């Protein structure tokens, strides 16, 4: 029972941070927090892919950083490893056995949580952040 | 972006009415109503499989009877060509030409209407109707 | 009987709007709308390529949104998940089974509708859509 | 659980007008319209051959004109291309695709209209129209 | 992108006259005139099948002589080499190189113009010329 | 006797017209205007390469529009279809069909004539044009 | 409906000059003039062969230039790259390509023009030049 | 982008000198001269076919001598090696080894200088002389 | 005992400058440094990845050139032939044989230094190099 | 004896000019110019790499226009054929042909020259021309 769902970030400040934790509490999916969750009795995510989709002016200068964090336990960035340009938006897909996506975890648990920071100026806008996951749901409820 | 949902009606009084209007219309699986759905511009069911699982006693007499209306035109059951005997419980699987189920429905329109309706005692009970949808969803919102 | 209609939108501010209402409510495409339209019964639209051809200073922030909404039943935009940046244009090919291209419709009946809305300045330009329909016909009036 | 259905139209009248609705609506059929309709759900006419036998006198001009409309949306002819003439009669045989006969229709839905007008006098006769269509009908009712 | 198109002549009296001027000049059928044409730069019709279907009395006499004038250059008929019969209704079938159809022409060209001139009398009736073109075009406009 | 021509146009302010009528009329390649064409009857030009290589600022806002012209009878553009941007240049590439370029012309006659009409400040610079003509010429004079 | 014209031109003076400007402007070949154009729509001329024979004295000094022109836009030679000589005469075979002879032309345009232009005495004699054109044509009138 | 050129010399004398010095200083062929050459950096003649057409009375007696001079050092004739006649012309076809024309050469450098030189009388007349040269370019200009 | 690591460098300058002295004196990853380093004798860098990930704005001018030297020998850049852009960031990859990384160094022994110097502002930012080693150990201490 | 040599141009501003006349008058790489000639008679030059690597706002505005003359006989550049644009930078590869690179030159002989000439502000920067060459060398001194 594979299902694909496809959620976006709203219109992003230059500055932006947060964190997209997956599972039971995407606050930004309701169709997979409380739509096909709550018929299911376990899930795992085979595949994140993350896009950041910039409509930001070419003279913005900055860069938004991201990490994985497959296991639900940093609250902030704390790893400028890899990164997007503002100007330039881009692309990163993430398999199953990257984001904990190899065992069926319980509708009660978070399973990955992908967060952001930029450091960009306070008054540009990137908004961004095409999101499409591919989980597959296995014990109804 | 393919995936099956179990849902199943409560505790059912032998005389029982009722209708399983497929689509942004069923209050009994809010994880196909309000979940998956909202999460897709159009979807189609590609199956569905209706079954009466009976904890009847074997001395009550009386049969649920159904029927398909693949376009939801009609409010009663007013067809009492095939039905399902209280004691002896039953399962009827239906394929996708039957339900209306070729073409893509917007996520706003009921796709088909199934309705039951019991002769049977109103103080004897046979709750059932555990259903199995397999449902197929294309365009993300 | 196929034929490709290949039109364009005008100078487009920045936080333009506006809907591509394929069939006989094309108001951008009158070879398409009076013309050949006229002189059939029935039609279906094969593919439809929406291309963005920006003519923007890349100095100018923001990103115009679309989506493809199959059947005519809404009037915004209500769904920001894919878009186009304002500097680096884009484009999109839908094929027959997204647009709902695989029936058979008449000639006073809109197929599908396309939806823009941006969120750039109101003085800023990226006049653009140039759009190119693939429409089969076959019933001859 | 096909069926054919062989009708005809009475003595006409050389300047003759009218419609075939075919569905719940052929005034014409009534074996057909409150015959094997009332006992199905769902249909669909899978071909229609329109013959017109003439019994004209050799000295009457004229020539009756018909389009298919395979979608129920005019009440007048409004297209004169393809004709038969009121000596010489003629026949013409529609598939599934021309006629709207690939998707299941309702049982108080019309599929298609077939017209005619003719340009005769009104003293002249060509009683004519056996009318031939392959129906399929699925869910029982 | 080819595209063929059927268009029909109204009721004719046995000694009619006129001419198809094909291309921009057909007020004959608007969704080659206005329509399809109107969106490309360039066109070439690739075939004309020129079908007289008479609704005629089988004692009205008379023949109506046509000719085919490849360059536009002709206003009324001057040869009556070949000729369809009032009563018994033709066909002829015009290829690719006898209609100037070989290179490519502007959508402000016209290509070939067929003429017809009858002999018969001024009361009698022949309604006839459904016409089918073949048509091909190449660039958008 | 095929012959290839590399010819540029000037310093191109952003608001942009012109036209470059292909054949004895090219005021923008003397070799090409009254050089080779001088000593042959007769030419057809093969292919047609036109590239915009633009030196421009990248917070310069607007596009050069261009069409075809395969038969020189146009003097303004009139059509906006497609399109290249002021910042990024671009290239478009036309085949011998497409310019007139399958009969041989006289040395007198223009063949084509590729418009182009931006609509960018007054005071910017995108200064371009790059076009190779691939020509070819038979009879000797 | 090909046929071949063989026509000459009468007793030439070493100076001469002239023009062969085939199609209806052959005043030296009346049976193509109007013989056998006057009853076809369109022509073209297949081939060409033009031949110098040279009754003339071996003291005669000169050479007769010609050239071809394919399309009928000059009135004198203006070209002396190819040349017979007066004392031996030659022989020319022009084939289909060179004298514009691939597409069918009306029989009211003129195809292709030779010209010739002698340097000899005003006093010799080369009386000469038998012609033997190959035409087609295909539409009866 | 190889292209080929005739050209002619004019109507000579019996003892007529002369040098086509190839390449930017051919003044008997523009086309040549300030036609295709300059549009190129760099060109090489890859061969050159000189004949002798000649219109003269066999009575006149003579011989025009000729040399080939691969680098153009020699403005007079001096060596009387090979020659044509003046009642018999001829042909001689000098490959690219022998006329420097196996590199390079820029754009204002002449290649190579055929000479010629007469011993007929100088009231006699053998006009002739065309040339086919074959020319290659490479760096457009 | 492979194995790789990935360390950035910090908020950049526009004309920033520094050095990458890989081995036991890389300050900026210290899971390399004083981490893998301290429990092997010897080691080699089989590959360097050094990638510039720019988030930097469209109007900012300026290049940081880099430079790979094997062995450390040079403390500052002093070679300007390869370089990134500020505005877009680029990525180098380093093989075994440019990097010393060919034969096994002691743990105390720096093995290659790669330099670069920008020449932009000192007000704007591009905070980059993501960097990505493949270092190998054999012998543990 | 091949060796390939890397040299680069300096801080450059927006309306450059030079010249890189290769051979012994490269000043720009004394590694080549004083270095590997003197200890050869003879030279070749097999390949030239000419890059553009910009370091540059995306707000500058010009073109970067260049020559390639394999015979040093120009010192301005007077053809605006082929051109960098300064924003985004440039790479052009000239093979052996090209650049007169098939024949040995003697170490004295400067073998080609190209020149470049840019519109932009003389305030702008664009520091770039990272060039490799491919020389052999055969004759040693």
């Amino acid at each position: 029972s594979s299902e694909t769902f496809v959620f976006t970030k709203d219109n992003l400040v230059g500055n932006t941070q947060g964190s997209f934790t997956f599972g039971p509490s995407l606050s930004d999916c309701p169709a997979f927090k409380d739509g096909i969750l709550k018929a299911y009795h376990e899930y795992k995510i085979t595949s994140i892919l993350l896009q950041f989709v910039s409509e930001a002016s070419s003279t913005s200068s900055g860069s938004i950083a991201y990490e994985l964090d497959p296991h639900c336990k940093v609250s902030s960035l704390q790893s400028y490893v890899n990164k997007f340009q503002i100007t330039k938006g881009g692309a990163k897909t993430y398999q199953a056995r990257m984001i904990n996506g190899v065992e069926w975890h319980d509708s009660s648990e978070d399973q990955c949580r992908i967060l952001w920071k930029g450091n960009g100026k306070s008054s540009d806008s990137a908004g961004s952040f095409r999101v499409t996951i591919k989980v597959a749901l296995q014990n109804p409820k």
